[PDB]
């Protein structure tokens, strides 16, 4: 069968060969990238069921990032199948300075006091810790008495008991016993620093990568509307339209503005990873179960992210509890599901996203059984929305192998994805741009073919598209939807019911 | 607002006039019928909402018929208005004989002795009951001791005590007070006097009806699926395969085996006259709903018969109850409602027909609150009938203000009907003989237009002939389905949400 | 088996027999009130299912009123079984006047002009028809030109064309043809004449039935809570607080402000004998069902009356359309069902109660499948409220033969009476107002007992009651609430599941 | 709020102190253990919600497993509360066997063919793996051609290609890189290895079990009836009739005898450890929602298990996966979630106990929403059943703080808890077994009472130690139910709705 949730595994130097080396193996940082070697591994994740690739420019500078996305467009021809590219913003990250001294890090214990500066672009040292702030923002006035300055994965908790106006520094106190290293990434819950809705950084990392060719960007720490329409306005701008925008929601103020997020954006992106140091970590699951209800009845796309099965990073089979956060996402009615360093920085990248893949094809068969999504509750909103609904409710009162669309722009297929049928949708769309912007919609296999003209018989393409992709055969009944005729039709008006010959 | 409630009008005296004379006038019946002006009465009937007319043949010989069927003929022309015509068969009734010298009847109290002769071709005296059995059978080994023989109506019940072997006569005790009068009614329950599956009289007026021109057979007291197959056999061998046979249901027999008459039929009408004195009159009410959501699940017609403005047979307005009685016929499911003395043999025949449909119209305004049928439970068991299903799906979705089907047999405008779609149903065909014989289906508006070519654009027919028709107005959306292409589709296929121009 | 659905029969002649004649048969008004035969007869309508006799003010004086209820209290000690005793007001009827000298009716004809004379204390003429209307107000300040005066049950319609001021005459044309009849109901509807709240005679005959003993009113043509709340100030007067008000809901104003007479009153008797006369009487089923839904919801009594069984006036069985109105009723959700002429007037009063009750038996048996009444849906409002949930609830979970309820007041068993269960409801109360009061609440079967002291098994009381009443035997299994224990329970606040030794 | 997901904690020396020294310090095993300042670490587990400790036979001798319970026995002292005491069975092992020439490992490539040998007593050598099996079974003749032998947590798979039948020695293809260690755990799924029903060293580890006082079992790899039946035998023999079985299901014969296991045992253990080895990884979140299901139909206990926190052994926060996997597991219907190695070995004991209990928390205020488990749908197949019900039905009709069972065995706290009411439920029994016996039931606060004397009023009773428990004040609303009269009534007969003072 066919995988219906969409996975975005994320690129790094796991599946990078440099002169032989793995990465890992001494010296491997001092060869040169072997280019082919790397896209060959890239192609069996895509073979394996990877259907975008995420480029995470909070690691890796602009070079390290272009080479990356080259190397995946000789893994697409290696494979015979393309994927999505998704950027991902650094955004508004606070990390922990170098320290003075090759001091790489210092253990700490519970009640030891100690101060947090704000002057930025000085090192730490083990008894004033100082912070490398996104543009290098004073943050002194932003952070009261009584909050919390976490620091690494939100492993250590510092308590803000006074503040030195004399210095700018907070007085804190160890609230754990913990580490603190060099680079790690700080959290400062329920404050409002006023990072810009795009910093220079952001606006510069995103124009690289629609310079190189993306179709996806994800909004690290998107707390209003304005924080999308500001990287909106970059897309268009720059002639790059197509491209859609995923708001990351990783803190209070994205949970709070989530309904003019969505209302902004194309999708959302699940940031767990943040999302569970800035609010209560047992307030999550609420919170993702709630979020996929919302994005999908707004005909949106939703990613799932974050720790899905973090062990196989170290070691080759998933815990008990990831393969169950897996299958629980599917259930929940996800679009898609994530791997970050499982698939770019660990042991067993395309064991990663193979287990991913098998568990999101089993979950896919018990959402008839099991799904929260509830399609019957859906106002219908306009025509093409009535017809997706007939399309459903065509796949419920009968086997239908295969839905197929044609679809110019995408929104029929987005519209039938978001009522969930029973039933794989192929997507046939007429440019490149359109058929990669539909690869992380559930159960849409978009494919490109020619624009048919007002002579052409879209139902016969259709069936002939379905059996060349292996998708259908004699005596499968398939739904094909379209506008008829070619030049008449403002809308999809159409849909057939048709037994493959 | 169009009605989707069918009504069947049975056709008597009460609309025909005979040298100038309405019925009620003496020597009314000394004077030749009136055709021209008989014409007209009735086609103010169908102006005000008889879909089909019935002509009872337990009343009335075949000049009667005929030239009542001749007359609807013309009041067709007079409307501009085209009208199914249905036969309903005498069958094994049961009558009291005449009374010697020119006694009408005897009244009786509550533990009289008197007898039944089984002796046909005799008359009646106080004292010894004669029956007028239906093909002069012998009834006499067919009742046993405790049945009850009940007369004119079921106002008077006979309690069968003892049989004389010497007279062939059953003793009975007057169970109640009342009248016995001459050539009325008789039920004798849960006996299975062997009446055969067709007696040569319903054998000949269903012939002469075939030779008339007739769209429906109502067939009496249907026992088994064998009294069905017998007249289809006569429909078949005489070229008349396109008459639709009903089964009235109004015996314990029928009840009994109603799941094999329901297959062997093509609709069901619930003749709850005979059906309240066979069964016990509480139970009636419980069938009516049973037998309506069998038919409707079965994709047939069902009318729900007798009693339904009874008043106004002697009242210019109908009780609380029967107004009552047919507002909650439409919500339990009926495709028809039907009046027989009201429509035939009343003072009020016009003011019936409108009071019905007045009805009719409002109650079908309540289906979607009250409704009793529910499309939801049903299995599609064919590519027609998912269609059907998306249909109703697309009338759920939006306002669609008419569904138009092109349907050579009618097979499509049927399984749409079955599903009650939120919308009236044009059902476009392509002879007269199944345009008449779509009458009785709820909501469904036959029209007669050429058989489209391969060349024609059949979703252009369906709004031309729906404007025609003055059913939608610039701006309405309509759902077209339609077997496509013509020469290459072998079922309805396709469908289409279409805005009128 | 216990018949639920609680019966109103309207009394009057049909049952009372004078000098040995029965009514209709000649000299029968020349003889005497035989009381005692009278009472045997009135004791057979007890025993086949009346649960609370209507003493119709609108005909015959008090003292006719008063013998009546007489004759009905010996009719109790016959039967051995309480029944309670409803007066129906007048209120505010119009009739048509007596014809100048001796003279009966006149019939008139579509289009002819007549008159109508607002006058009162004169008789009518062909030309000029008089009314009789209620206090013998000056009805022709309240009366648009574009109105309707309907006479005799709303058969003939008088358009009114214009007014003439010099004689305080409607000019009307009649709009179909029919007869003008002495002494006939006469209906204006959606006019506002100024009748008081309370009437005199309505304030006489009321004070009238209080003194007699009385336990219901039913309020004719109630427009407003004030009409309703005129009459409470009656019974709290004259301590006869315990007294129920029914307001009769016949016109649209009723219709209009259902929701604040429902409010004021005890219940609702759904007067559709008027109101299908003064609103169009295809809608008397949507508000039917929808007062049915609103009254129970309040925990309150609704009656339907008036045609039920219209047809047993005059012939010993009902129709079809009368057998399905009483059967839709009981499934709709009513507390009562009602008879008027059918046991008052006609010719068959007993067959007429027993033929009703049969009916409803049988209808109570399909409301767990067909029954309208929802009782998930309602709000518990109070902690006897959420007992009563809990009785329901264990009567769905298990076969539960009898629910007992000891109250005081009958609170706790119009609650339970509220959820509908599956069970026969024993209301054991201390005083015979509060036994007679709960008689038209669905399924209660009200029984006198000793007030409990703190030393009595209140269980044991119940089982032994239910027992002595032969409604349940060895091993049956039974639901008890009370107040445990008394003195210091506040409300009922127990339930026990008990099997019977 | 109280926490009503049960926590099952395993023990070990993460909470023992040794001279002084904590687990993991040099020189721990050389140091006594320190009973008090152990005990004051294991109160601190009961404080922060741990409900049952579970003391794994599989590692440890009966002095180390002796010494562990009277600890725990101390620490309820310390914390003023009473756990429960699970004896876990050491169950079927297969082992892989030392290797010759005191070799500790070797590692393996894909693709490499070595050989695995069923002949006992011998030792492992690179080309050719022993096997150490429980009982020293000849496993060669239970395992086919295409079965694998899964090597420690399954992380090494080795396919089963070819058996020789002269060295009783699987032929196998090494099915990924990885490590075969000297006496790590194997798995052979699907197979039928003749383990005997109860292997003589789990009877003597019970009998000891049962001697020093434990209230539950958890049987290991549960494959028939049989597994549970001779365990409960020994409970009875020894007079522990009182104990629980907890049925471990964690193998494919296991899930495929589900339905007979359930009616054997008291509950089911879901061990995904075993289970998610034994079957497809990606089928262990269909079989726990099913088993959930299952065995709460049954009105039995569920303890989901395995991983559910085990970042938490290493690390002071839990993953994103972890958190879903354990909120999931109580909206899945759960009745208890179970901590292993994160309570009984690793670096933060307290906080894997205090972050289950708030997700645990979180999750229960989810399960009107989000629940899985539906009440409406179960049979009520006894009367305390119907009571269950009724007590369900009074918390969702109103605001109930806290349900109060008077319970001499437990039986009505089990009825009501399977029900999953909108309240706590407080068990009052009347002996510490019993008390003990219900503290893993989901919702149940159970507390030792005096047994109520025949004058008592148990109404009052529920209430006192109610507000002695701290659970209600003033104002409250609580649903109280009991066998009343005490000791007389056969079972719980009566519920009462109480005001608390
Ligand atoms: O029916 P809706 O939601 O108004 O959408 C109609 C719009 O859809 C489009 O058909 C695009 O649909 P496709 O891209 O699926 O072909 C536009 O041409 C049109 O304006
Ligand atoms: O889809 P189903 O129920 O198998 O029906 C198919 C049949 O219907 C028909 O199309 C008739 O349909 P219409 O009469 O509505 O045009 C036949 O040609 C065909 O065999
Ligand atoms: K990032
Ligand atoms: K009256
Ligand atoms: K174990
Ligand atoms: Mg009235």
């Amino acid at each position: 069968m066919n995988k219906r949730v969409k996975i975005v595994a994320t690129l790094g130097p796991a599946v990078e060969i440099r002169g032989g080396k793995k990465f890992g193996e001494d010296g491997y940082w001092g060869e040169k990238l072997d280019v082919e070697a790397s896209a060959k591994n890239i192609a069996k994740l895509i073979e394996a069921g990877a259907n975008t690739f995420r480029f995470n420019f909070s690691h890796g500078d602009h070079q390290e990032q272009g080479e990356r996305m080259a190397t995946v467009k000789l893994a697409e021809k290696i494979a015979g199948k393309k994927v999505g590219f998704l950027l991902d913003t650094k955004g508004p990250e606070i990390r922990t300075e170098l320290f003075e001294g090759e001091a790489k890090e210092y253990s700490y214990k519970t009640g030891e006091k100690i101060r947090v500066a704000t002057k930025q672009g000085i090192k730490s040292t083990r008894e004033v810790i100082a912070l490398n702030v996104a543009g290098a923002l004073d943050i002194y006035d932003d952070v009261e008495v009584g909050r919390q300055v976490l620091v690494d994965d939100g492993k250590l908790g510092l308590r803000v008991v006074a503040k030195d106006d004399a210095t700018r520094e907070f007085e804190v106190e160890v609230e754990n016993d913990g580490i603190i290293a060099k680079q790690k990434g700080v959290n400062i819950p329920n404050t409002k620093i006023p990072f810009p809705a795009l910093a220079e950084r952001d606006n510069d990392d995103i124009r690289f990568g629609l310079e190189q060719g993306i179709n996806f960007i994800a909004i690290s720490f998107v707390r209003t509307a304005k924080d999308v329409n500001e990287v909106r306005a970059i897309c268009e701008e720059t002639g790059n339209g197509h491209v859609q925008l995923f708001a990351k929601i990783e803190n209070q103020q994205g949970i709070d503005n989530l309904d003019e997020i969505i209302e902004a954006a194309d999708g959302i992106m699940i940031a767990r990873g943040d999302m569970g140091i800035e609010v209560p970590f047992e307030m999550v699951p609420v919170y993702q179960k709630m979020i996929i209800k919302k994005v999908n009845a707004a005909g949106k796309v939703v990613i799932t992210a974050t720790n899905m099965l973090e062990t196989m990073t170290e070691k080759p089979r998933a815990t008990r509890s990831e393969v169950s956060d897996v299958f629980n996402a599917v259930i929940d009615g996800t679009d898609a599901t994530m791997l970050s360093g499982e698939s770019a920085n660990g042991k067993y990248p395309l064991e990663s996203v193979t287990t991913m893949a098998t568990i999101d094809k089993n979950a896919q068969a018990l959402l008839n059984e099991y799904g929260r999504l509830d399609s019957d509750s859906f106002e219908r909103n306009s025509k093409t929305e009535v017809m997706a609904s007939a399309v459903k409710d065509a796949t419920s009162s009968m086997d239908i192998k295969l839905v197929v669309t044609l679809t110019k722009t995408g929104h029929t297929a987005r519209l039938i994805s978001k009522y969930r049928p029973n039933a794989d949708i192929l997507a046939l769309t007429f440019d490149e741009l359109t058929e990669r912007g539909l690869m992380l919609n559930w159960g849409v296999i978009p494919m490109l073919t020619d624009a048919p003209s007002s002579t052409d018989d879209m139902f016969e393409i259709a069936e002939r598209k379905a059996v060349e992709a292996g998708l259908v055969e004699s005596g499968d009944d398939i739904v094909i939807v379209a506008g008829v005729p070619v030049g008449e039709a403002v809308r999809t008006n159409t849909m057939r019911i048709r037994t493959v010959r």
